[PDB]
């Protein structure tokens, strides 16, 4: 049984992006009685066997309330990995630690989860328009909208922008890193013949294995999949040097990834593994980071940013997509409770509920990023608990929390009172 949406709220919503924030906002809004159209520029969900992601329990509980079929749909795509073996740049063992969530989260592939959420949204009857490039955001009194493919104008009660780190909505709302990440996937047939690399296949038939190396401004993670028949890895590094007046296209070579690891005294075993990567299965994406914004909401109050467009994280917290999902849920829940004649209030309300929680984690990823690239090996040796992968994040329910505080936040925005955020730790630090 697919959940039947609530009574029509009379609220039309334009959602930009088919990522985690956009699909979340669209599905939750539809089920809460809103009239949803989702606009995405790509023609199909991109499928990459190496794009592995961790969805935390705080987002899994939200996704589960959209249909029980999803748990049985993503199950064969969930990794059975339990621990990550941390090592230094000398290739010396630090510690094994559990992955976060105590097994209540989802360690799976991105495109296969997005495809399931895309199909579930279609079964619900949500108007999803692919191949629809959004630009030229605009806003008036009572309505806001976008231009699709520079030919079609759409207008609605509000526009929720989840167009990622490369957000044109952000630039329109505001008017205003040096790191990169190798990403790769491979089969292990050729690697199994190499005795300098075959070590990575140990114990893989029983359970997926994870190895991570930290040190000297470099991070490397290797993950086995499918009983050791496949693996994926990610290498965070300083961005490749390009000339002043240089070709504006992208590039990715395994030799640069290997050269990045050359200064490591323990380079042998990691390099012996990744050197079997085929060139067609390797990318090198620059990582975007921007400090917290002054606001996620436009002046008129009917255009709002969520997800990476609002709060891009350094990928060391495993909460980017989950926080985008929390964004989409609270926004949709707030619209339902404020009503047609208070759409700007709802988005002002969702902002002050979400901004502290996403900003603590945002700044927390910036602090943890320095510690994991240039660690104090004395403190690590004294207490290895620092390196290794919080109930106030994973045990939280943004939905019921939004219901608790809605009136309190409404009175806080209007000025009747104050709002004490309790979706973050007291004296909030990550
Ligand atoms: C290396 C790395 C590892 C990560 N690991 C994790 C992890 O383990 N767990 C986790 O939770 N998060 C992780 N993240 C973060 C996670 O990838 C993002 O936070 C999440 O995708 C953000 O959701 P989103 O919906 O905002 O953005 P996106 O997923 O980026 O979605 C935006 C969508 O908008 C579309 N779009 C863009 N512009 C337009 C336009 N003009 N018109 C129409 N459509 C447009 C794009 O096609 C894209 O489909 C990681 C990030 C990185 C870089």
């Amino acid at each position: 049984a697919l959940p039947t949406p609530r009574a029509p709220t009379g609220i039309s919503v334009i959602v930009v992006g088919l990522g985690f924030g956009g699909l979340t906002a669209a599905i939750e809004s539809h089920l809460r009685g809103h009239s949803v159209i989702l606009l995405e520029k790509v023609t199909k969900v991109k499928q990459d066997a190496g794009d592995a992601i961790v969805i935390g329990p705080n987002a899994v509980r939200l996704i589960k309330s959209w249909g029980e079929q999803l748990c049985e749909e993503i199950e064969p795509h969930l990794s059975n990995a339990t621990h990550a073996e941390m090592l230094d740049h000398h290739d010396r063992f630090i510690v094994r630690h559990e992955l976060a969530g105590r097994g209540k989260g989802w360690f799976t592939n991105r495109g296969r989860l997005i495809s399931i959420l895309y199909e579930h949204a279609r079964k619900l009857g949500i108007d999803i328009r692919l191949g629809s490039r959004v630009t030229k955001y605009w806003e008036e009194d009572g309505r806001a909208g976008v231009i699709v493919n520079d030919r079609e104008r759409l207008a609605a009660d509000c526009v929720i922008c989840a167009d990622g780190v490369h957000s044109a909505a952000r630039a329109w709302l505001t008017g205003q890193s040096g790191w990169a990440n190798f990403r790769a996937h491979m089969t292990t047939e050729q690697l199994a013949k190499d005795p300098e690399a075959s070590w990575v296949l140990q114990g893989t038939r029983e359970k997926d294995r994870v190895y991570v190396w930290f040190g000297d401004g470099i991070n490397l993670a290797i993950m086995t999949m499918k009983r050791g028949q496949e693996l994926a890895w990610a290498l965070m590094h300083t961005d490749k040097f390009n000339a002043h007046e240089s070709w504006a296209g992208g590039r990715a070579s395994i030799d640069d990834a290997l050269a990045t690891l050359s200064p490591w005294p323990g380079r042998l075993r990691p390099s012996s593994v990744i050197r079997h990567t085929l060139p067609e299965k390797l990318v090198d994406h620059a990582l975007i980071y921007r400090p917290p914004l002054d606001t996620w909401v436009s002046a008129g109050g009917r255009v709002m940013l969520i997800g990476d467009a609002a709060h891009p994280y350094f990928p060391v917290v495993g909460q980017g997509g989950s926080q985008a999902i929390e964004d989409g849920v609270v926004v949709a829940t707030a619209l339902e409770l404020a009503g047609k004649e208070n759409v700007p209030l709802a988005l002002r309300v969702a902002e002050k509920i979400r901004y502290p929680r996403a900003t603590v984690i945002q700044l927390g990823s910036s602090t943890l990023q320095e510690h994991l690239f240039w660690p104090d090996w004395e403190a690590v040796a004294k207490d290895p608990s620092v390196f290794a992968f919080p109930e106030w994040i994973l045990g939280h329910d943004c939905r019921e929390y939004t219901h608790q505080v809605f009136d309190t936040v409404v009175r806080a925005v209007r000025g009747e009172g104050e709002y004490i955020p309790r979706n973050i730790p007291a004296d909030g630090a990550y």
